[PDB]
């Protein structure tokens, strides 16, 4: 008979291809929720995810039609591929909400950061990071947002990243990380390809540091955790900022703070070996070119990936238009 069938994961319900058995919940975001499945045809584990109504709004249309356009195009081993998309509904006045099925991946940089990890891994990871992110610019894309929790990885290190990030206004209950902007996102003083970088370096210090570089509540408690480790920034970076804002960060008290040393002792790193030490030194440095403020003295990609501790690896529519536009694509 029908082609799908319903099963309850929670507060939702997860209406899925045959194909698709034994549901289980492996994550929640800021689109849906994440189901772990069996593929009887492909014979693999994958991943699903539920696009509720992606239309309801500009915010969470511009991010369905734009995720699944690249998902479809776009592809690099260091970015989650797209294994399937498809509609429980069967016409466009009926459509309702969209399921995408990836490759299943076995956990998010959230897990690996909470634990230890060699020099070999750790420089592994952040030679995928830096390869995808090199392959999204040479794509035109700029992620801009890249954080622990939408980077996933396999035991057997792997790592691919999950979405694609920026291109405002929402009553959803859950707000969204921010300790991975760069300072140039925060201050809107335009940014470049090296603008992830930045994420970078907060993730690789979170892995050292095990813990947030630079929380804060709000972007006021971010940029004095920035300047508060790493100091107030040259001024050749301040005359380029709109006054309305040059204002505020000049009229703040500044700092010249720590040095990196300080900001990641050699008690982080493991200093056991000869080996092990001196890829501490590599280590530390790397960090010390990403996590700069300005842009214009912050190290690249091509550069990042040139770096000896890695080189060891070398429009706007109407909720009815939104729709329109979704289902067309869903339906390829
Ligand atoms: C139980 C703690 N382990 C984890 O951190 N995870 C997160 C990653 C999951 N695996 C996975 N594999 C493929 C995709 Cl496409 C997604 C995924 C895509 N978007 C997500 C949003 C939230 C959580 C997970 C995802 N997630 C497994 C459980």
């Amino acid at each position: 008979d029908n082609q799908f069938y319903s099963v309850e994961v929670g507060d939702s319900t997860f209406t899925v291809l045959k194909r698709y058995q034994n549901l289980k919940p492996i994550g929640s975001g800021a689109q849906g929720i994440v189901c772990a499945a069996y593929d009887a045809v492909l014979d693999r584990n994958v991943a699903i995810k539920k696009l509720s109504r992606p239309f309801q709004n500009q915010t969470h249309a511009k991010r369905a039609y734009r995720e699944l356009v690249l998902m479809k195009c776009v592809n690099h081993k260091n970015i989650i591929s797209l294994l399937n998309v498809f509609t429980p509904q069967k016409t466009l006045e009926e459509f309702q909400d969209v399921y995408l099925v990836m490759e299943l991946m076995d956990a998010n940089l959230c897990q690996v950061i909470q634990m230890e990890l060699d020099h070999e891994r750790m420089s592994y990871l952040l030679y995928q990071m830096l390869c995808g992110i090199k392959h999204l610019h040479s794509a035109g894309i700029i992620h801009r947002d890249l954080k622990p929790s939408n980077i996933v990885v396999k035991s057997d290190c792997t790592l691919k990243i999950l979405d694609f990030g920026l291109a405002s206004f929402m009553m959803t209950p859950y707000v969204v990380t921010r300790y991975y902007r760069a300072p140039e996102v925060i201050l809107g003083m335009g940014y470049k390809e090296n603008v992830d970088i930045w994420s970078v370096g907060c993730i690789m210090g979170e892995m050292v540091r095990h813990k947030i570089l630079f929380p804060g509540r709000d972007y006021i408690d971010q940029w004095n955790k920035v300047i508060e480790q790493l100091g107030t920034p040259c001024p050749e970076f301040m005359k380029k900022l709109q006054p309305t804002v040059r204002n505020y960060v000049e009229n703040r008290p500044k700092y010249a703070g720590l040095t990196f040393p300080k900001l990641f002792p050699d008690s982080l790193f493991p200093a056991d070996s000869e080996h092990n030490k001196l890829k501490a030194s590599q280590a530390r440095d790397l960090l010390s070119k990403m996590l700069v403020i300005d842009p214009a003295k912050r190290i690249s990609v091509d550069d990042a990936l040139q770096h000896p501790y890695i080189n060891v690896w070398y429009r706007e529519h109407t909720i009815e238009e939104w729709k329109e536009l979704i289902y067309k694509e869903v339906m390829n």
